[PDB]
Parts: structure tokens; C-alpha cells; sequence
């Protein structure tokens, strides 16, 4: 799966449908994997660099793959 | 969904019905989303600014949408 | 539900029946809500003040309501 | 249940059968309670003193009762 | 189960199939145990030394056993 955006998490958002949005770089991307919520908030709090891989690389696009560095 | 309140979390409370209350600004709001409990307490401990979006913007109103900054 | 004890968490204990005991103030109180375990240990580690509300305000009494401040 | 060992956690280990081993003092003990995994690793990271209570107080013995101080 | 790699966690990755990859030493290894995701990310953030034991000791190999030191 290709890299879409790499960077620090600017903000996260919990959605009415239980999905979770993350803003990294110039894109807001959303995931339906509940296990990733606490992991992503942890990366945001600690300032980790994350890479989000997705073929839906556009604002509002979905993802499931994330590299935490 | 419109913004209701934005600010640091003053206190959180676990309710007898397993819902979770948060006090931000001048409003106590509650959520039935279990996944938000650990995320909100983490935001409270670390001093994050949160924005709660809800149409029930009154004391005791419910919500599901939260932006963590 | 009336306030029972307010203070820092002195110690916590995981019980054989999966309930969880917290000592706050002059009382040991126990809860059967699994979701509260990680929340309470977090309060203990970070030194938060908690208020436990319960009508069984005696040693070994049960609770479900907790305010994290 | 009698106290078995009190001390700081030296190391923890996740096992193939989903049990979790902890080395405290001179004993390696294991638990089948999944809820204790994140609580014990948190105690390990923060340097908390824990007391494990069990009648199987020997290497490889099981436990479920833990006091976090 | 034999020791495969020991070292600090270089990066972690959440996979489309809900498995979780860790890079330690010269190998990426992945686990299907959900419970390990938060524990491994915590090890990564705090700089713990982990030892992964597995008989599939090759890049992309699976594992379930990990020692956190
Ligand atoms: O969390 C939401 C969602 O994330 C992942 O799927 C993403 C999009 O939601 C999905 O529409 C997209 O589909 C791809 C095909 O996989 C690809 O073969 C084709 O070339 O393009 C479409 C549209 O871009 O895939 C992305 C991930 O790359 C995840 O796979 C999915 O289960 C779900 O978790
Ligand atoms: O966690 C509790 C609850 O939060 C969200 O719902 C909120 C209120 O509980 C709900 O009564 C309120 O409904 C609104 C409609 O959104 C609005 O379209 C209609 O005109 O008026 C009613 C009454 O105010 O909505 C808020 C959130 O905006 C969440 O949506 C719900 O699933 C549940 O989680
Ligand atoms: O986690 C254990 C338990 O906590 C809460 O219940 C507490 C006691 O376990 C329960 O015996 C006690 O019952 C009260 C009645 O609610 C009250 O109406 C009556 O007058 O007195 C009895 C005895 O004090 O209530 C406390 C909490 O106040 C929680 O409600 C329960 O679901 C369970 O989680
Ligand atoms: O997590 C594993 C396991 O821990 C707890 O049980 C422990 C041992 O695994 C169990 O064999 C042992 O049983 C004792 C009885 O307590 C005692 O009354 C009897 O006389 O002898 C046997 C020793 O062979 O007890 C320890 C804990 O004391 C936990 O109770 C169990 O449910 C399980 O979680
Ligand atoms: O999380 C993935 C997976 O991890 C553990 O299994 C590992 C490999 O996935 C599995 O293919 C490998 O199988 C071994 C046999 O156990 C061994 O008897 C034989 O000699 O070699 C094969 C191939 O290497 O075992 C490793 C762990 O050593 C875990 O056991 C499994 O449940 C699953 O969680």
C-alpha cells in the first residue's frame, strides 16, 4: 500500500459513527479500526512521526495502515 | 454538528449506567461511547484542549463527537 | 448518589473475582466495572484526586461512580 | 490469600497461551487474567511496588491477586 | 521457544489484516495477538528492551512471545 502522508498528528477527532479522523500533513483521513484510536492518540500526545498508507489518498479517505516511528 | 464547548477538561465522572460525563467550559456533557472513556481521561491528564460538538448543548446533554488538540 | 470519600488513591488491588479495590481516605471500596480498572490505576499513577460516590460507604463497600479531578 | 512476593517488577513476558508472566523478587509467576496485562506493564514502567498474593508461591505458579502501591 | 531478536523497538506498524508488526534488530516480525498492540507501542514510547521469541525467525515471521525489560 503506498505512503499517503507522513508527519506529526495535528489533531484527532472521534466521529458519530465510531470512526476516527486524524489530520497529518495536508489531509484528514479516517479509520474504522477501533484498536487504532488509543494508539493514534498516544502518538499525538508523544509527538511521534506517523506514516499513513492508503490508496484512498484524499481528504476524508479511509485507512487502516499506519507506521509509528 | 455544531461546536458546543472548547476548553480543557475540568473533571470527568463515571456514571452508574456506564456513561461518562465530562465538564468542559460551563457545561457537563455525557457520552454513551465506551471507547471515549480512556481517550477523554488521557486528554484530561495531559491538558489537551478538546472541542465537543453536539446539538444537545446544555447541562446533561449527550455527545459523541470530540476533537482532541 | 452521596459522596463517600475524596482523596488520592493510596493503593489499588486486583481481586480473585475480577473486582478491583481502591483505598481512598479511610476506606477500601471495590468495583465490578472492568472499564474502571485502567482509569483508576491511571489516577493513582498521576496523583489525581478522586471522589467515590456510593450509598455503601463502609469498608469493602461497592461502587460504580467516581469523579476524576 | 497469603503474600508471596513484594517488590518492583523486573520483567514481564507474554506467553503463547495468552497468559502473562511477571518476575518480582526471586519468583516468576503467571496469570490468566487478561485485564492484568496492561496494569502490570504500567507498574513495571513506572517503578511501582507490587505485592502478589498466591498459594502457588513457586516458579511458574499462578496468581490473580495483586496490590499496586 | 528460541530467542529471535533482542533490542529496542525501531518502529511499529498496524496492518490491514489487524496484525501488528514490530521492527527489532534486523527483522520485522508480526503478531496476531490483539492484546500485544498497546503493550508493544508502550514499549516503543518508553524505550524498553524487548526480546521476541519465535521459531519463524525471518523477516515477516510471526510471533506471540515477548519479554519486556
Ligand atoms: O478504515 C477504512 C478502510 O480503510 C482501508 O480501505 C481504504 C479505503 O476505505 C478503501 O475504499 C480503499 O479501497 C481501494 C482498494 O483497496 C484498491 O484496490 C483500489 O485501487 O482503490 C480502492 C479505492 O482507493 O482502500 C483504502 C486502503 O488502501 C481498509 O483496507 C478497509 O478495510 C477499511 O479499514
Ligand atoms: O452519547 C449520547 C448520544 O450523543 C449523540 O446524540 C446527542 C444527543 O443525545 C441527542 O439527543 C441529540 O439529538 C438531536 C439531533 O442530533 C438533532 O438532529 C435533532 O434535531 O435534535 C435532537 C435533540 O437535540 O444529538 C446529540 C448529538 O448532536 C449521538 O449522536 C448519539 O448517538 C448518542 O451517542
Ligand atoms: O461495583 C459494585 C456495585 O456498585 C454499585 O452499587 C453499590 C453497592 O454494591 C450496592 O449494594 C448499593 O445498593 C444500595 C442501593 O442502590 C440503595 O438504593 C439502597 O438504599 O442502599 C443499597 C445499599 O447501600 O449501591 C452502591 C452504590 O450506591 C452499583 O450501583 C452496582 O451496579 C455495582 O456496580
Ligand atoms: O492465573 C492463574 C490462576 O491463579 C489463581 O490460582 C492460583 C493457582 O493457579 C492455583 O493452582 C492455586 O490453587 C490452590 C488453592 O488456592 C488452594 O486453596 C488449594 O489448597 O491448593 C491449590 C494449589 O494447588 O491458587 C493460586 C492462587 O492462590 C486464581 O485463583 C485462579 O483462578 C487463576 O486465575
Ligand atoms: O502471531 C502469529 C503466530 O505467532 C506464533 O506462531 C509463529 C508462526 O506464526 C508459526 O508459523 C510458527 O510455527 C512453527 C511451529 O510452532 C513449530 O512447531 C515448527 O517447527 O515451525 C513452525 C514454523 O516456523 O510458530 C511461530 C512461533 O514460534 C503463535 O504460536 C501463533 O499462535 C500465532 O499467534
Amino acid at each position: 500500500t503506498p505512503d499517503c502522508v507522513t508527519g506529526k498528528v495535528e489533531y484527532t477527532k472521534y466521529n458519530d459513527d465510531d470512526t476516527f479522523t486524524v489530520k497529518v500533513g495536508d489531509k484528514e483521513l479516517a479509520t474504522n479500526r477501533a484498536n487504532l484510536q488509543s494508539l493514534l492518540l498516544s502518538a499525538q500526545i508523544t509527538g511521534m512521526t506517523v506514516t499513513i498508507k492508503t490508496n484512498a489518498c484524499h481528504n476524508g479517505g479511509g485507512f487502516s495502515e499506519v507506521i509509528f516511528r
